């Protein structure tokens, strides 16, 4: 029906007009980052629209903003909008909620300190050789290289490694019954049919749940379901381990599971697209990337191995990932939901009700952005940085619910970059797609892949 | 989703583009009848819309609609639109489909015969009389009459009595079990909330007769249910052992009430209905009131009491009757579904698709009637009668599913509007509504109630 459809015409919030059941739904045609650009400015700092039937308050007052992803965070704003069904996976850290998630942030923030990260890099970096190996067969074969597919086998390496102790050359294997598995868990897309449809019929979600139905495939999961079973363990600097030794308050078996899941993902797919989008950010600028491979030999001598140390010394290599983060956020949104009743920055706000901030907008807006559609690493120099409002660009999320995998995330791709930059110059294929283009689905990835001429220096 | 929305683009025929998941439902906003006015102006003879997911093709060609509610009635279109949940309303005759139908349509056919119809009269006119007094009462105290509420009772009374052998004066008693649980069966209205919802979902159909929910209020259909126990019987001319002999393919017990529950609310809600819509009529055209009054009085001398072959002689009786049908039809629009694949005049149609003839709109096409919007009961006269296509003006249905009831109806209404023009003249009162205006909801049907002054001649 329509009884929620006249919430934000109660507390006088300018919107969408919605339809009855589909609320603004149809609005996602051309994706959420276009969807909200196009309300941002046509309805200022501040708007409302219906998912279906659930109210959701775009925001973009940075001091708003900050209000709920940090203030309020522990009081109000403590859970993202639940999406479901979800089996066993609604104790994943990502998808738990008050209590039960307050825990699980305790009993995993340790795993990602400096400290452990620090000795994470004799691994990290082994598949960095690996990954120039590799890369160098398919450079003397000049044909263009697939991105997505050399750094996603890098992404998928590194987090089987640090994560589980499982070494393999995944690009080389895709027939490993653990590549193959995990491959499968790519990010979800809210505009694809079945959520669409789950969106618009939320009252379905219990019924899927009844019938075992999740939105991660039953295979690829019950496959790393008890695949840590003989894993974890033989009865040191491994994630699984760093949770094992957190059990004998603490954490159960299928707990454990949730979480290696969870992770397995996030080191895998985000990672991989990433370092895709910044390859094609410095193909399609030259001199940025001889400029950062120029602070790369500077920092180190004759294609010497990157160190912790080292790779945070390098400045501009932090600028040029910065700004890509800035136009190609994986993201795009930022989500709570309000347990109770809320009055933040003077707006009320009922109980239930999606508090939205859309970071794709936030992050391409003129009023913080000089030419804003442009790749300019410089935004981000010690000079030009103190400028940036930390709730603005907000590419890990801020407060205490924001990525926690954000540390090991940068070390990881500035490794691979540095290995990477170190031996090559990428440059634009015939094929390469320039402007590139965005899938106009729920993704923030291209449409058509990233290829590049990969050349030997 | 929008799987069946691309049909009518396939075998190309015009028609409103569906939105997902609602299909054209949102065009019912000022009613089907606008809706199929303005559809039919818009597109010509033949048109296409989906409700939810259902497709329904509309036809106003005289031709196609004898070859769908005649010609192809037991081959293809036997069935109306599939309605739910009823629990064992399944049973009734006009919810019945293929076999079950058939059987139920012999069985009680034989109820409707002139001869029996005949025995009927001087029952139905027993209260003509109470009518008549009871309106001479309400015009003494000369205050506006509510028609619906006098020929509401009136129309109760005489199906009670014909149909069960139950005397009640309902208009004095609305407190009496019996007329307050049958009052409570009125007309369904497609375009309300519950029913909309059940257009967009009817996968929850089967939900809901699951948990014993019906469109058919519990209370009221439990009441009928058994009321029948010591009413079939004490172990003549009713209804009701005109069923019962028809048991001991004969009709079992559940069936029976089924039958009962369908035929009360016939009797009462259509009859009253129409029997306003016609008073309306006299009472804004008073020469036509005036020339019907004379017919009555000529064909029956001082107030003589009407009887069967009298009611048949009555040729501007007929002829009002047909005009206020033809402005005022109950149903609006017919419907069938084809069961199997067919090409009709030439037009494929896939199996499951609706097609619906428009009455309402075919009842006013300008193609068809002169000033349709006028009140000319001349329409029908012997001179212009033989103008009219049985197939454009169909406001009892046509072909082997028709209305059953047809003769009684017609029968019913003119002994009432005989009793009462004898000895009543109606004008408009100062709150008539003039000229009237049909809700723009899911039934035709005033917004505002008639109210006339009836004054005694
Ligand atoms: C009500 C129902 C219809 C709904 N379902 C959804 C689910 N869909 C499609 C989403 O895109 N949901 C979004 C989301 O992914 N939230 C997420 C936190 C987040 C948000 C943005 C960017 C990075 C991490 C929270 C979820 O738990 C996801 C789900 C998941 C798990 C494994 C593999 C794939 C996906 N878990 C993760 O955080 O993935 C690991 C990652 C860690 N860091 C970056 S990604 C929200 C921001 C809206 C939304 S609404
Ligand atoms: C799929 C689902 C969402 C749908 N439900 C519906 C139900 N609704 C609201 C309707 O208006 N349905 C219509 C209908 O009433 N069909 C009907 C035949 C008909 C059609 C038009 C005019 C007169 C009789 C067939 C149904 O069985 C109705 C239902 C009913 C029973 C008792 C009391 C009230 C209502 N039974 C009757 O025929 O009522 C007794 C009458 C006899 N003569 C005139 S009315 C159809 C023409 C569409 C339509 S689609
Ligand atoms: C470039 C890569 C990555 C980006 C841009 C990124 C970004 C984000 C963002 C925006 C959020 C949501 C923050 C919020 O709601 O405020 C998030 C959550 C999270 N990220 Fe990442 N992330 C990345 C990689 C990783 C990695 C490698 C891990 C490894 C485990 C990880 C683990 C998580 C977890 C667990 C959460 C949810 C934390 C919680 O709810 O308490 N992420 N990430
Ligand atoms: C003025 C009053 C009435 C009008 C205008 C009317 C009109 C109609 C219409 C249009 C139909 C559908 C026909 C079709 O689909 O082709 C119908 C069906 C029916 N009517 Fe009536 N009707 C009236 C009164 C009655 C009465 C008093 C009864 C008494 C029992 C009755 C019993 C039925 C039945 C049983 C059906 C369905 C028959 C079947 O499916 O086989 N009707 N009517």
């Amino acid at each position: 029906g329509t009884h929620s459809h006249g919430l934000f015409k109660k507390l006088g919030i300018p919107g969408p007009t919605p339809l009855p059941f589909l609320g603004n739904i149809l609005s996602y045609h051309k994706g959420f980052a276009m969807f909200d650009m196009e309300m941002h400015k046509k309805y200022g700092k501040v708007w409302g629209f219906y998912d279906g039937q659930q109210p959701v308050l775009a925001i973009t007052d940075p001091d708003m903003i900050k209000t709920v992803l940090v203030k309020e965070a522990y009081s109000v704003f403590t859970n993202r909008r639940p999406f479901g069904p979800v089996g066993f996976m609604k104790s994943a850290i990502s998808i738990a909620e008050d209590e039960e998630w307050k825990r699980l942030r305790s009993l995993l923030s340790p795993t990602f300190t400096s400290g452990k990260l620090k000795e994470m890099v004799p691994i990290i970096a082994q598949y960095g050789d690996v990954l120039v190996r590799n890369l160098r067969r398919e450079a003397e074969t000049g044909k263009p290289v697939t991105l997505k597919d050399v750094f996603g086998a890098y992404s998928m390496d590194v987090i089987t490694s640090t994560s589980f102790g499982v070494n393999i050359d995944s690009l080389n294997n895709p027939q490993d019954p653990f590549v193959e598995n995990t491959k499968k868990l790519l990010r979800f897309d809210f505009l694809d049919p079945f959520f669409l449809s789950i969106t618009v019929f939320p009252f379905l979600i219990p019924i899927l749940e009844v019938l075992n139905i999740t939105v991660f495939p039953r295979e690829v999961t019950n496959f790393l379901r008890k695949s840590v079973k003989r894993m974890k363990e033989s009865r040191r600097v491994d994630f699984l381990q760093l949770m094992i030794d957190s059990q004998n308050k603490a954490l159960s078996d299928l707990e454990l599971v949730a979480q290696s899941i969870i992770f397995i993902f996030a080191g895998y797919e985000t990672t991989s697209s990433v370092l895709s989008f910044i390859m094609y950010e410095l193909a399609t600028h030259p001199d940025v990337q001889q400029k950062l491979q120029e602070e790369i030999d500077a920092v180190l001598p004759n294609k010497a191995p990157p160190t912790y140390d080292t790779v945070l010394q390098m400045e501009y290599l932090d600028m040029v990932v910065n700004e890509t983060l800035r136009l190609f956020p994986i993201a795009m949104r930022l989500e709570r939901v309000a347990k109770k009743d809320v009055e933040i920055n003077g707006m009320f706000i009922p109980k239930g009700v999606v508090v939205m901030i859309p970071s794709y907008a936030l992050h391409r807006d003129p009023k913080y952005w000089t030419e804003p559609e442009k790749f300019l690493p410089e935004r981000f120099s010690k000079k030009n940085k103190d400028n940036i409002d930390p709730y603005i660009y907000t590419p890990f999320g801020s407060g205490p619910r924001n990525c926690i995998g954000m540390r090991f995330a940068l070390m990881n791709m500035k490794l691979a970059l540095i290995r990477v930059l170190q031996n090559f110059s990428f440059k634009p294929s015939k094929e390469t797609q320039i402007p590139l283009k965005l899938s106009l689905g729920g993704l923030l990835q291209p449409e058509k892949p990233v290829v590049l001429k990969v050349e030997s220096r």
